């Protein structure tokens, strides 16, 4: 077999805005900070990057910046490129490739609730359209559908490029199911609070929200775990629980961008509708939780 | 207060394909069939019409065909125009108006899970962009979010054009809450099996899947209920239960397009990925359930 | 069949110094009878069946039977268990104490399969000679009696005559009555009493009626007589109180309301139930002030 | 704080019937088989032991047999003693102590849905009634209520006897929460498929269904994990996934008793209503899954 893979400590990059546009210099600065704090790959325009409200041109711009910023380093770019329309997801995958992405993260179709057969055909079309690695992304709370274990495994076996899945499903039983039946895949944590449990069961990385704020801590947790230093990895996972939970007190990326702004890491607490600022109470909750953590500057 | 409204028996039109393109002649012929069977409005490019996978040029085509076909008739066009990006939902509402729609149906943002404040701001922007009726559309099983009762009522009260909500949420308690607190709105059933309970509680129409296949029966049900002939409305609702439920044995519009094909009302059983044909077992179930109903031809 | 339908009340069970307040219980039942109620349910969920002893179960059923004697009002006794042998025994017990019928909750905790639920209820129904109403409340039991199982039991067992549904699932109510219109669908969810009745439901077993018996009976009887406009008007007026009565697990809010209304002297439960939070206490307090609460 | 504890590999004992009565000779023989296969504690009359349908005399009989069978060995008896009525749960706790149990497993109140405050007072009264260890048992899918992390932690800290919780909630996030905020407690897996993830996060034992059939494999999994031999523990957990899942194809203990019968370990496949035999379909599925496993006799 021997598929090409992108694994390790990875970050679902927030997308900073200034005056309604992507702040490209801030975006670059944030990526450099991830690289300097032990991150192995970055994910431009994932859910956390507000992919839904960026234009396709902004999609390109963000991917190009990530690629340029990672040159001269080992850090890879796993570009968000996914859609609930298969023709669009295919086109997005090819564009990501054309724009220098090392691999793609492709979310399960949201809203239109395809069957498992439909999911198989969707991802097969996507994988056949490019020659770079493809990571599936299961997040049923947002999409309204679940890629089943059987479908994930069938895709992994049938399509050379498809090498694993980012799970954001709060279902450790499924994580056991996946790796028990197909130990060759890369299971990637899409849920910060349970990064350590997923890694300790043989998961091989994380695509993290929390790492935007605490890249050094997420990187350490991940690399301790990858080395079977489980006591060390669990210690950081336990320490991170409070922040990992508060970062979801309202829908991601509302709390993470709020945190980045509070920390002085971005200049404006600005979103695109229908996302908006958190409630005053949640703003204050996030602020208090942060005080317990050492937040790396630039 | 005296809002412009679009109510009564309405159909979420399927979109027929032929060789990967919208079958334009067939779409017109299906709409004419709805008109001739007592339907009060049609909804081009809703969920049932595969809005997700149609291009923006195709949305335009479908809306224009609906508008042309209903011209010279009492039938209104409530065009699907909705997005999880507020800038895009505004654009699409303006476009729908420009192509002659009488009103728009605007789905709650899917996938990105805005907060109630976000939803308020989203819909306020959409309502402010046009001068035609706007019906909200709540379908949490597909979007991952819920427009709360309070948000819906605030939108109804604050925004001239917003006149009610299509509820597809299996939640009769919420239907009670909505009409007990704001009896002036138009609550529309987006769930065929429970059309009668929604209407008998003061709901004022349906946006129906089943009516694609059985337009005369849905329109009769609806009109009886609006005339307070609950006995006759319930009789048809009970008779329709079997078909109403089998049309969701797989994600809509997979079963309804299967039925339309079986009835000889569309030429090709064809979807756009990630949607695809049903399993052999479900196909057979749909075929058998159909036998109990009289299906109108052209 | 032989049936018990109409407006019915899931009686709360008042405590004083950790004992069933037998005086109070009789008095509260009298108050239900005098406010248009068609039947009472001693020792249902609302009655804290879980924490009463078998002797107290007997006592409440006896007091209900006695208070309704000579009156039009029937007693549909709570008599259910997650052990079939015990549910059979409680059914016989209820009939012995002169109940007109029993309300029998789906087994909680042990999650029997549909085949198991059928055998459970078949065993009970074949054991006594009085009406049996199934009672489906998946949020509390961890299982659901499916439409197919409910219909099969109704068709197969002469004395099983319907189901109390507490499942927030109007689709299922349509399913049940479309496929088997002869059964008695009974609302176990006050906020949606009107939608269940308007689809051909034939009664309610109500929590709210403890506090507002006249309004719940009025609503029910208007709907049974097809005055939907008046039934809906009352269902709408009741929504706020109907919702606040579940702000914490029933019967915590209804006992709180009965206490605040001066209808019971003490706000006493049996553990593990206990008084509501301060925030919820106050909410209940304020919601009640929009309603006329009848005294004795 | 030096709490007394009962941890390690533990079995929720099935209760065999013969001619409608507890088969006492079979029960003793089944317990001896557990002891001889590396089990550290047995749980008579838990959920798996059909506590709901046993009479109180039968509870006494099962506890007495477990107690007697464990004499002369290190194996402990953690007796099921719980109820949804606090007065009865107190009574059962005392009765378990009197019949020689080393500790009690006490299920959250089912059916009546107590609030967090009610749960606190429930378990506080239970803990004050005896001087032996008390393990909480959270199983929301069966009880309709959840003991929150805050409540479990408050009980652990406030009540000398309460030493931990058996979690059967499919919620590894909550397992993280519990041990991150209160590392001194004994988190026990009540969900076989996820035994390894719970143990690798610092859980200290399992109360197992699967161990009825495969006590040596569950014992080895547990002891490898407790020694931080995570590779070896995970390997068994993976191997066991298929049997762990099929043992819940119908409500436990229906599949486990079916497996014991198929294995020749009990003489009849007998339940007390409302429990009953599995479908013929599921009977066959269980039989097929077992073929892959080595099963020890007596
Ligand atoms: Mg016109």
């Amino acid at each position: 077999m021997d598929k090409n893979i992108i694994i390790g400590a990875m970050t679902a990059l927030i997308t900073p805005f200034k005056n309604g546009k992507v702040d490209e210099q801030s975006y670059a600065r944030l990526i450099k900070r991830q690289i300097e704090n032990g991150i192995d790959a970055v994910v431009p325009v994932g859910t956390t990057g507000e992919s839904a409200t960026l234009t396709h041109e902004e999609h390109r711009t963000c991917i190009e910046i990530a690629v340029e910023t990672c040159k001269g380093t080992k850090v890879k770019v796993l570009a968000g490129a996914g859609s609930n329309a298969t023709h669009e997801a295919v086109g997005l995958a090819k564009f990501a490739k054309e724009h220098g992405a090392d691999g793609i993260l492709s979310v399960a179709p949201y809203y239109n609730k395809p069957t498992q057969q439909g999911l198989y055909e969707h991802y097969k079309a996507i994988a056949q359209s490019v020659d770079i690695p493809v990571l599936l992304y299961n997040v049923p709370g947002r999409t309204g559908c679940e890629i089943s274990t059987d479908t994930i495994i069938k895709l992994f076996r049938d399509c050379e490029n498809i090498y694993g899945v980012k799970e954001a499903s709060g279902n450790i039983d499924k994580c056991v199911d996946l790796l028990a039946h197909e130990p060759r895949m890369m299971l990637i944590s899409g849920e910060d609070a349970i990064n350590y449990p997923i890694l300790s069961n043989g998961g091989k990385g994380v695509i993290s929200v929390t790492s935007n704020l605490l890249p050094d801590m997420i990187s350490a947790l991940t690399h301790f775990a990858l080395d079977e230093n489980y006591k060390e990895a669990k210690k950081i996972n336990d320490e991170l629980y409070n922040i990992n939970k508060i970062l979801f007190c309202e829908s991601n990326p509302i709390p993470i961008k709020t945190a980045m702004y509070l920390a002085g890491l971005i200049e404006s607490l600005e979103f695109r509708l229908p996302l908006c600022s958190p409630s005053k109470e949640n703003f204050a909750k996030i602020e208090e939780v942060m005080k317990k953590y050492k937040i790396k500057g630039f």
